[PDB]
């Protein structure tokens, strides 16, 4: 009886298992634009993306990883609210099972359709799993989802999904540019939270983008296409896999403009 987004064991039985997801700086949260603060002392973000080197695709049983050889800095994110250098270890996705729906963070209330999360641990912490002990160690670059027009960039992991229906299928997924998924302009908002699946650690400095990317209708139906059951199990399509806004508590967000 392990946790999910299922009927059964989903975020609200979460704390069952991790008391932390009742914490004091839980993720996701809404971002309240009016109430967020221009901070003049934060700085453009940085992100150097060039020498990323994409190497798998895997349906870890609630979301795909696209993962990528961290074992040197190649693919960074510095400055913005950051001290010192985040390296990419994978990006991944929350969706929805409708286009109104999907987003961990949402906006004034405002839900998107998906949230492409950056995954980028602290290099002062030598690995990703020391780095998730420590209340700086993550950096998750959090980039909204709307459905218009397609984005091009987008359509090679599209096109792998059906390679790594169910859980635990992995496809090779090298050559793959995460810049071609960034939207023109590097605003964000900023706030201290935590990890959004189990174990839900409050070791996670988000950067949320202000600006969301356009993908088309037919690229996320094929998200919704993919399964939380492994091969051979009866079909639960990997839908909602997307954790409510939680209690801001004693937390400020902060914006890079405004
Ligand atoms: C400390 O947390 C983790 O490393 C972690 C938490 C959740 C997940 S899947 C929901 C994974 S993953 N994507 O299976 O490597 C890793
Ligand atoms: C469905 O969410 C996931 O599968 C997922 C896997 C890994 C991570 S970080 C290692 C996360 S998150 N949202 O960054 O905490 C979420
Ligand atoms: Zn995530």
């Amino acid at each position: 009886h392990h946790w999910g987004y299922g009927k059964h064991n989903g975020p609200e039985h979460w704390h069952k298992d991790f008391p932390i997801a009742k914490g004091e700086r839980q993720s996701p949260v809404d971002i309240d634009t009016h109430t967020a603060k221009y901070d003049p002392s934060l700085k453009p973000l940085s992100v150097s993306y060039d020498q990323a080197t994409s190497l798998r695709i895997l349906n870890n049983g609630h979301a795909f990883n696209v993962e990528f050889d961290d074992s040197q800095d190649k693919a960074v994110l510095k400055g913005g609210p950051l001290d010192g250098t985040y390296r990419l270890i994978q990006f991944h996705f929350h969706w929805g099972s409708l286009d109104g729906q999907g987003s961990e963070h949402t906006v004034d209330k405002k839900k998107y359709a998906a949230e492409l999360h950056l995954v980028h641990w602290n290099t002062k912490y030598g690995d990703f799993g020391k780095a998730v002990q420590q209340p700086d160690g993550l950096a998750v670059l959090g980039i909204f989802l709307k459905v218009g027009s397609a984005k091009p960039g987008l359509q090679k992991v599209v096109d792998v999904l059906d390679s790594i229906k169910t859980k635990g299928k992995s496809a090779d997924f090298t050559n793959f540019d995460p810049r071609g998924l960034l939207p023109e302009s590097l605003d964000y908002w900023t706030y201290p939270g935590s990890l959004t699946t189990p174990p839900l650690l409050e070791c996670v400095t988000w950067i949320v983008l202000k600006e969301p990317i356009s993908v088309s209708s037919e690229q996320v139906l094929k998200f919704r296409k993919l399964n939380f059951n492994g091969e051979g199990e009866p079909e639960e399509l990997m839908v909602d896999n997307w954790r409510p806004a939680q209690p801001l508590k004693n937390r400020q967000i902060k914006a890079s403009f405004k």
